[PDB]
C-alpha cells in the first residue's frame, strides 16, 4: 500500500518483545518498506485461501496473542532478507530485491509452514507437537531459503535433489539463527516444538539419528514417502555441513572444522553457481569441492575439509 513507514511495537510467539516496520494509510499495516522491495505479511484468518489480508493494526502496537504469529513471521523475515544481503550480497531471494510476502494463521491446527512458490506460509500448530511455527527464526529462514534454491539451482524436490534442496533450507536456517545470535544451535525447530517436551527439535544437523534421519550415505531412505525422503536423506548432507564447519570424528573419519562463516561462502557458492535441478549428492560434493576452491584456493585447508566431511557421511 501507499503511505508512511512507521515503526510499530509488539511481542512474538515466545514473549519477546521487538521492534518491526510497518506502513501507516488510515491503519497501520505490516509492510516493511526498508528492505528492498518491501516485506508483506498477511492474516490468512485460519483458512486455506492465500494470501489473505494485509497485516492491519489500528494502533502500531501488536501485543494481543494473535498478533504474536505476524510479529515473527514479519521481523524473521527482515533478519533474514539483511543475512542475505549482509554476507552474500544477494537482494531478496531473486537476487533483485522481489517483495517478500507471509501468510500466517494459515488453516486450523497446521503443524507446518511452506514456501507455495510465490510466498511463505505458516500454521499455528495444533499446540503441542507446535506452536505457531513463525515463532523459530531457523523455520523462517528455511522457508526463505526453498526460495532463494528456487530462483538459483533450482533443486527438483523429490530423491537426491529433494534432500540436498531440505539440507539448503536446514543450513541457511541454521547460519541465520547463529547470525542473529539468540540461542543459536545446530537444532531445527526446537523454539517451535513440543511446548511440552524440553530439550528436543524437529531434526538435528549436529547428531542428525537422534531423531532416526541418516547421517551416512549407507543408511539413505529410498522408498517413496517424503517425496523419496526430502527430510530424512537431508540429515547426511546436514551432518556434512555440520562436519565442515565444527570439526569432528564421523565413522572413524577426522574432519577439521573451518567455522560457520567459510561453511556458508562455500555452500551458497555451489548453490548459486554449480549445482542445477537434478544435482545428486555426488555432484553435491564435486560443487562444493570446486567452491572451496575458487574461494580458498587447490591446497586449502578448506578444499581438504570439504572431502573429510563428505568422505565422512560416505558420498564421494
Ligand atoms: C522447518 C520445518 C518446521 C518446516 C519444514 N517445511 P517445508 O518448507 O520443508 C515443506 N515444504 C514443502 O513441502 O514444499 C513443497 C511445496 C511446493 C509448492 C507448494 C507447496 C509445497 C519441514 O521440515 N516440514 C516437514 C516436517 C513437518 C511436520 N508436520
Ligand atoms: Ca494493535
Ligand atoms: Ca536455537
Ligand atoms: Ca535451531
Ligand atoms: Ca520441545
Ligand atoms: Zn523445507
Amino acid at each position: 500500500i501507499t503511505g508512511t513507514s512507521t515503526v510499530g511495537v509488539g511481542r512474538g510467539v515466545l514473549g519477546d518483545q521487538k521492534n518491526i516496520n510497518t506502513t501507516y494509510s488510515t491503519y497501520y499495516y505490516l509492510q516493511d518498506n526498508t528492505r528492498g522491495n518491501g516485506i508483506f505479511t498477511y492474516d490468512a484468518k485460519y483458512r486455506t485461501t492465500l494470501p489473505g489480508s494485509l497485516w492491519a493494526d489500528a494502533d502500531n502496537q501488536f501485543f494481543a496473542s494473535y498478533d504474536a504469529p505476524a510479529v515473527d513471521a514479519h521481523y524473521y523475515a527482515g533478519v533474514t532478507y539483511d543475512y542475505y544481503k549482509n554476507v552474500h550480497n544477494r537482494l531478496s531471494y531473486d537476487g533483485n530485491n522481489a517483495a517478500i510476502r507471509s501468510s500466517v494463521h494459515y488453516s486450523q491446527g497446521y503443524n507446518n509452514a511452506f514456501w507455495n512458490g510465490s510466498q511463505m506460509v505458516y500454521g499455528d500448530g495444533d499446540g503441542q507437537t507446535f506452536i505457531p511455527l513463525s515463532g523459530g527464526i531457523d523455520v523462517v529462514a528455511h522457508e526463505l531459503t526453498h526460495a532463494v534454491t528456487d530462483y538459483t539451482a533450482g533443486l527438483i524436490y523429490q530423491n537426491e535433489s529433494g534432500a540436498i534442496n531440505e539440507a539448503i533450507s536446514d543450513i541457511f536456517g541454521t547460519l541465520v539463527e547463529f547470525y542473529a545470535n539468540k540461542n543459536p544451535d545446530w537444532e531445527i525447530g526446537e523454539d517451535v516444538y513440543t511446548p511440552g517436551i524440553s530439550g528436543d527439535s524437529l531434526r538435528s544437523m549436529s547428531d542428525p539419528a537422534k531423531y532416526g534421519d541418516p547421517d551416512h550415505y549407507s543408511k539413505r531412505y529410498t522408498g517413496t514417502q517424503d517425496n523419496g525422503g526430502v527430510h530424512i536423506n537431508s540429515g547426511i548432507i546436514n551432518k556434512a555441513a555440520y562436519l565442515i564447519s565444527q570439526g569432528g570424528t564421523h565413522y572413524g573419519v577426522s574432519v577439521v572444522g573451518i567455522g560457520r562463516d567459510k561453511l556458508g561462502k562455500i555452500f551458497y557458492r555451489a548453490l548459486t553457481q554449480y549445482l542445477t535441478p537434478t544435482s545428486n549428492f555426488s555432484q553435491l560434493r564435486a560443487a562444493a569441492v570446486q567452491s572451496a576452491t575458487d574461494l580458498y584456493g587447490s591446497t586449502s585447508q578448506e578444499v581438504a575439509s570439504v572431502k573429510q566431511a563428505f568422505d565422512a557421511v560416505g558420498v564421494k
